């Protein structure tokens, strides 16, 4: 059931911001790691004296780093003069913001028709602001309300390239690097409870639940009308044998925040290829492979939507496969990105729901917990 | 004139340790874009509750990369009971360094014969502490004096891999990478006053000034006695018609600091080459390269150590070529490593000084200043 109630036109997913330390560093191990161009740079030598910001972008994906310079070079601007091209940004927020949570997701950035309504409607129902609609250079519109923890949904709206006050980067510095990366499929919240988070976000966005087809989590996903922005969210469950993998990522980040990135391949195999051989010179790990009963098992459960050949390939890359009564999905996690074991990276592909790809089209591989604990158990044998 | 003065047996550069905000992405960053090898950790992993320390080697090279966990994960800690590592680490210390710094480097370590007397002396001799010798297991001790700005030079010495608490990095997670960088040639301070700098740092060590042979900067450079430990200092020259770039990056730097690492290459057109074909996929980018008229004019000066072929070389990779009176210097500077325009590497690879090779050989390029000023007017003809 999709009962269709976004107070606002949603459109689709825009950016995610991660808040560093050092953008410089992050997003050159995040370009060669993940395959993503460098399109766009505000800082220093675009007149940026309050913070550095690189967008990487891959297909419809886009990746924004920014870290703070130091107040000093900033010192005699106030708002109304400030050379920020972001200017919800904050020295003292931002550095906040690292210290308590480490490198992570700070903005989840949606596309709407008119952000200032969007962000009206939203703290007329409820929303906590966090920094009001500004005007850039009278052609974008911006806006952030909260979201969890310290992460911000900010609305973004275009009238008619990122944004003003970044410059397209110089084809010397933007190497074409594309391993199948096309999309933000979903991002997901981690908070300390599921229900009080459900009912604050659906209250101000008017998202409906997801429908769904005792390790770990409950989970619910939100999402937008056409269901193209969704916005799953996992609280722990206490009291397992084995710790909540949600409560440790809550300790280690100090309260509530973005759990993972679902990033859309439009060919899984040809990404995970190019991400693992990366994996040990700069690029991203990923989890520990499921063992061989795990694909023993896939030709029963699948084994009508992907071949022989197709079903010894996710053997080879530690691929994960999950299945809806609408669309097979096929999923692998990173390791966690940086120093804490909080945010991680998802990649996925979908099949079938098509009509273009209805979103969620597979569902999000909750069966798979299932499925590994099984093979698990059966590869001891 | 070499009096060897040293007040404590000093033997070679030890180790370079950064602070980050993330240890992961600066380190495998700095893995790919250099040629280096993951050889030790100190985290999570290894029951370190306080810091993340990731060591980077290539040859006799080790780069450390340490950032602060939340401070909850030790709070029931006391410095007696501490599961860091490395003792002189403090949250507040490491976050107050890097939100006023940035990325750069916190510690120069030094291997010295016994690190304890070698701080005694130190502070005996004028040196400010910062944070005193410490034994681990027995086996290695270590201690620390302010050596400029928030750097401190650390004394390490062992009984007889890399500290007690890292534990070596499992093969499938060590790539061998190598591009051909094999020491600590010298590490470079920029202080607003070189005298009274010099004559601090000179005072505690025992260091001597090092002979050499108007645009930025006077320097000097202190040595140990076998002149294997050099410490370059610059100050800015004000009113020049170009900004000092030490004052700028006094200016982003928020003070004193380390200006630069020059990291000896076994074969200095390889790694460039190496470290080239990376740098838009990760690496890290070279500064502009010097007019052709630099290399039209370099046969008249270095033709007699060079052959045409390997002078052609050095074009194609904009290698800067200077002399000694004792030794020939190949040199090359990239662009700073982070968001700020502060600290950044230097390539060099030195011929001449026979004896093994005396330290040194070649000096620190300073006739290049001219050198590239003159090649720079001359190209515009
Ligand atoms: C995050 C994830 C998802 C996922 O995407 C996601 C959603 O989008 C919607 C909400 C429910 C949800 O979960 C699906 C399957 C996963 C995982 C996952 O994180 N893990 C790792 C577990 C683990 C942790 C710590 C130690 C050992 C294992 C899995 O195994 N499966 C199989
Ligand atoms: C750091 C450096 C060295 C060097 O190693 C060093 C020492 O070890 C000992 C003390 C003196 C010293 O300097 C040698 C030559 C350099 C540079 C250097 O930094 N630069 C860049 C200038 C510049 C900046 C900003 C904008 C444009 C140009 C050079 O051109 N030369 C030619
Ligand atoms: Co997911
Ligand atoms: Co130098």
């Amino acid at each position: 059931k999709n009962p269709k109630s976004d107070k606002f036109k949603v459109k689709r997913f825009h950016h995610i911001e991660f808040w560093c330390g050092d953008a410089t560093n992050v997003a050159r191990r995040f370009s060669w790691g993940l395959g993503m161009r460098f399109s766009a740079k505000s800082d220093l030598s675009t007149g940026n004296m309050v913070h550095a910001s690189y967008l990487l972008t891959s297909g419809d994906l886009r990746f924004l780093f920014t870290a703070p310079y130091s107040p000093s070079l900033s010192a005699g601007e106030i708002k109304p003069t400030t050379t920020a091209s972001i200017p919800s940004f904050d020295h003292g927020s931002c550095r906040s913001f690292f210290s308590s949570h480490g490198l992570g997701v700070r903005a989840v950035a949606i596309e709407v028709e008119d952000a200032e309504s969007a962000f009206s409607i939203s703290v007329a129902n409820g929303a906590i602001p966090s920094s009001p609609p500004i005007v850039l250079n009278e052609a974008v519109t911006i806006a952030e309300v909260k979201l969890y923890g310290d992460v911000v949904l900010r609305y973004v709206s275009y009238k008619a390239e990122f944004l003003p006050g970044f410059e397209r980067v110089e084809d010397a510095s933007s190497f074409p690097l594309d391993y199948g990366i096309r999309r933000l499929d979903h991002a997901v919240g981690n908070v300390p409870e599921l229900g009080p988070a459900l009912t604050y976000v659906a209250g101000f966005t008017g998202f409906h639940q997801f429908a769904e087809f005792e390790s770990g989590l409950n989970s619910a996903v939100l999402a937008s009308n056409d269901e193209m922005v969704l916005l799953p969210i996992n609280e722990p469950v206490h009291g397992t044998k084995r710790k909540s993998q949600i409560q440790t990522y809550l300790e280690h980040n100090e309260g509530a925040g973005l759990q993972h990135l679902a990033l859309m391949s439009e060919d899984i195999f040809r990404t995970l290829r190019e991400m693992r051989k990366r994996s040990s010179i700069g690029g991203f790990d990923f989890m520990p492979s499921p063992p061989p009963t795990y694909y023993q098992n896939l030709k029963k459960r699948v084994g009508d939507v992907l071949s022989d050949d197709q079903i010894k390939e996710c053997e080879e890359l530690g691929i994960l496969v999950d299945r809806d009564d609408q669309g097979t999905l096929l999923q692998i996690f990173t390791k966690p990105l940086g120093d804490r074991p909080t945010i991680f990276i998802e990649i996925i592909q979908r099949v079938g729901c098509m009509m273009y790809q209805s979103g969620g089209c597979g569902g999000f591989g909750k069966g798979n917990f299932s499925e590994l604990f099984k093979s698990i158990e059966e590869y001891e044998k």
